[PDB]
């Protein structure tokens, strides 16, 4: 492995680009680990938790303990904003230093799913974004598990480009 | 490379665990490639944006270019939740799958840094984040660019596992 | 990085499946580095030869100096055999192993693009497989290389999946 | 990681050399997880199907169920041509850009192994190319697998390097 | 991955730097896998034997069999050299080539730790650099095995760059 | 990627175990990047210092500055002891746990090369360790070091197991 190390790079610009395919926004969501979910706090100020997800037809789904910190404020306000992202990559252009990663941003409401059976449907779709096993869920762990649908009301991507000259 | 799969794992708990090792919520802010800045939109709904980062010293320095979305909303409300996170691990218990992953957060206020020397340092800040190498910025560079001090008032870490058992 | 190793596996089946999905097969297709192009030689007997190559619209694109070996079978017989492959994967399902891969397989007959521009075109798809990189091509060397067309008549896909139990 | 994109790369030769040194040829196979074999078909055209193999003394050792495509095949004609490949490597010359890769060939013809004993050895000899694991094989499972065995009479490499110049 | 071969290099300097941050030597010798323990023989020559370790608040701690080679020789002089170092880093100056790499080295005389407890929590140190697991030792376990305690009496860090230009 | 603990591990033996095959030796020392080479100081004490190094036809090539430490050391005693290690893998028998890495030692005396032309040629077994790029030396540079021939006398190889079982 190496490395490139330049004495004399001048800052430029960022720009983002906007991402408008669709299948390219939903390939980053399911490329990403966790997600990033905005809440509104109590006092109007933001809350940033990350989470586990799961995403099929323009719906995303989580799940948590029944309470309580994001649970009040869901309960006062249920919009979220959702983001995801995958690292950077660095591209040197032959010179210039190009340090470019993409997002995806969802935004939508939160529902608490409450029938027992679309629960443990839900979770599949959670658990089946990490691992190919089969997961069983006694009706207690269903029972003391909230589980959240987002429908996706608007899904946008953007790439950022941070730039360097010699 | 290889992997371990089961027929029939059991959905358990999941558990977060609060980090209060300041060194150890530090670490994980230094290891993060990115950060996830949630801000109240001016419809009091999140807004949360990933953006490139660094830290010293119980304060984290973003940039971005003078104008508008976020920037507009920072007017109105400069309270930001910046979160991190470093990707899952997969531990296996010797039977027993754990899926654990380590975040951090800071809340704090957003300034914008106006004297052109203070935007310089701050810019080697966030630089000296992603690489060694030596950045130069035109005065018209430094003009054109926002410059973000965030001074953490609130800075926390929380590990997170999800638990499965056979 | 770990090893698991037994000592007492009993070998068994192989299975292969086959793959319906052409998205997934493209997906192989797509995946590979290189491709192995079965052509029949002058004596009846079978002849291997990687290639690098280029994917679209049920269409495989190669390239080659305009002589010899290959060229003579195919100007003989010009249906080839083009197949691919990506690594095996080890699983564990627990005790039991299973080393498990996935090919494709194209069927069609080799054509030798003659008109210049069309042999451009060619080239772009097949380059586009390996970088994001402008290529131009001047005149001398677009004279000087056979750019094969092979329309894909047949794909398909299979799973390996080799097994051993204790 | 990082990636190196350029403006103005002109295409230029592809140019394969021949690999004389028999160890190298030997060593390009046992690195190999997976083989290419071509045979022949009913029809006279080319099929080529991935395997997995063991190499040792000038021999290729492979296994399948007992039917049928490519043993009809074999049982028409049993010269089959094995081929092998490892992954491209990129070379920038400081410029110009190298795609560069290595493959064997073997040719040789197809026995089936009857005798037991020999298929246990040879079966040995598969598996030992994948894993130190000590596999059993049940007289059940010896019967139901045909093992094939290829004395190599013709083994070649070849180096292949595909070109760019700025 | 890629590589970046050049046609003209010209050789130069290597330099040494001493690493004065005790940190910065404890990092490295905390990312080390293996310590290389420098001995005086009994005819008054080098003996350098890879061993694995732990350290903490300035003390290495080993362990081995109860004898004999390495032993003879502590047992006639036990001052012992250990040595650590990571591998080195590729470094290309924007042209000039650069292999970077640093080493820590412990000098201390070495004590055959002979209570039990003490053993065990020696014992714990060294585990612990490799493992987070929870080991236990049988008595007849603990007294099978030489625990070697090495409080550090002078710890250096030296960065070495070893450099080409064009 | 994914790791395995366990709750109840009980420590065991390390075995050592002879590795008598040369070739198997001089692979070690050829997959290694660095060496420790250990020189008796001006006291008696030993002395372990990193450098990388080049093997061929049983002799290992160093070069340094022409003075001072490890200089003075050699010019009194030009013995040294020269260790090679890869690191650990980490093998789990099916439970027990296996931590097992090779070395290899090299003992012999140690001359300064003082002949131009020989310089250049050691300098060339060096480099060819770590490139395939070609080298150059001006006289000046050749002077100003002192390249190492180590005709090595006696060549060891070990594997280390460090054992726990269930
Ligand atoms: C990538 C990863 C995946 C996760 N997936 C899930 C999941 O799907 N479901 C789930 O319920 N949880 C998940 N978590 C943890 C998720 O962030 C928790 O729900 C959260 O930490 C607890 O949520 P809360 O709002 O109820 O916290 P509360 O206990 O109500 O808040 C207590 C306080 O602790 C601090 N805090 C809370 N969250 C974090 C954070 N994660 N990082 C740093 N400080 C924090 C804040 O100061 C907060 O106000 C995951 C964590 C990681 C890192
Ligand atoms: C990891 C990475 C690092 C980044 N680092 C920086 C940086 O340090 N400085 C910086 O200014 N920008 C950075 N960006 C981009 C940062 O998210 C942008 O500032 C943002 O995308 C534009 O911000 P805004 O609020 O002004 O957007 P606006 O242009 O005002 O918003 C337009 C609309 O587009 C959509 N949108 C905005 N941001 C995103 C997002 N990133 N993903 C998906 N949809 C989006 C929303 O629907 C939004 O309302 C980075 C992006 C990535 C992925
Ligand atoms: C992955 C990789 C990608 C390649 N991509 C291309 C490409 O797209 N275009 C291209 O023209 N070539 C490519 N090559 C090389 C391709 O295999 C050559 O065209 C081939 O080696 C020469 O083809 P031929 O039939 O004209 O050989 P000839 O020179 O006519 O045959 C001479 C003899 O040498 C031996 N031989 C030929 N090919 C090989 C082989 N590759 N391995 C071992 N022995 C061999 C055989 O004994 C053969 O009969 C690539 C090679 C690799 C390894
Ligand atoms: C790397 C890997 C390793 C393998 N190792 C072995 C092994 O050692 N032994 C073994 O028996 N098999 C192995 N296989 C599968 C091997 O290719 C099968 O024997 C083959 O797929 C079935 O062979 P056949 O000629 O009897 O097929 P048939 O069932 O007779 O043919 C049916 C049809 O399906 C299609 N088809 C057949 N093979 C493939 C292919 N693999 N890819 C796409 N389409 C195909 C063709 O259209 C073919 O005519 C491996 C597969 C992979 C990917
Ligand atoms: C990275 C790794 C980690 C290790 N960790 C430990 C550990 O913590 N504790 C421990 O006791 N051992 C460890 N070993 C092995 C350690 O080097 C042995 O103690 C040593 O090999 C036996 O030591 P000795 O002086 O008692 O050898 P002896 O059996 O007394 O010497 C016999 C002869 O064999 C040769 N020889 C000895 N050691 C080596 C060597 N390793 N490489 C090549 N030839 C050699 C020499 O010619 C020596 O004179 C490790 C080995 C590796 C590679
Ligand atoms: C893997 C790597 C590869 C290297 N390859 C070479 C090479 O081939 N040629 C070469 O000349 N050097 C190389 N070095 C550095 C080599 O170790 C130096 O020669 C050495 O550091 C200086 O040697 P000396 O005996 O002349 O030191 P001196 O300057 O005489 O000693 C000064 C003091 O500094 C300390 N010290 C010396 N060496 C080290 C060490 N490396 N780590 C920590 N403290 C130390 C000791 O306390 C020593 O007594 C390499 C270093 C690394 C890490
Ligand atoms: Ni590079
Ligand atoms: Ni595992």
């Amino acid at each position: 492995h190496h490395h490139h190390h330049h004495e004399n790079l001048y800052f430029q610009g960022m720009k983002t680009i906007v991402i408008e395919d669709k299948q390219r926004i939903e390939s980053i969501i399911l490329q990403a680990d966790a997600c990033f979910v905005g809440i509104t706090d109590l006092e109007g100020n933001p809350y940033v938790v990350p989470m586990n997800f799961g995403y099929e037809n323009d719906t995303l789904y989580l799940h948590s303990g029944p309470e309580g910190g994001k649970i009040e404020m869901l309960q006062r306000n249920n919009n979220v904003c959702i983001t995801f992202s995958l690292g950077h990559k660095l591209v040197y252009q032959h010179c210039s230093y190009s340090m470019r990663s993409e997002s995806a941003m969802c935004r939508g409401k939160v529902e608490f799913i409450e029938d027992m059976e679309e629960k443990r449907h839900a979770l599949d779709i959670i658990m089946r974004h990490y691992t190919k096993d089969q997961f069983s869920y006694s009706d207690p762990a269903v029972r003391n598990v909230k589980v959240w649908k987002v429908p996706v009301d608007q899904m946008t991507g953007k790439v950022f480009g941070l730039r360097a000259d010699e």
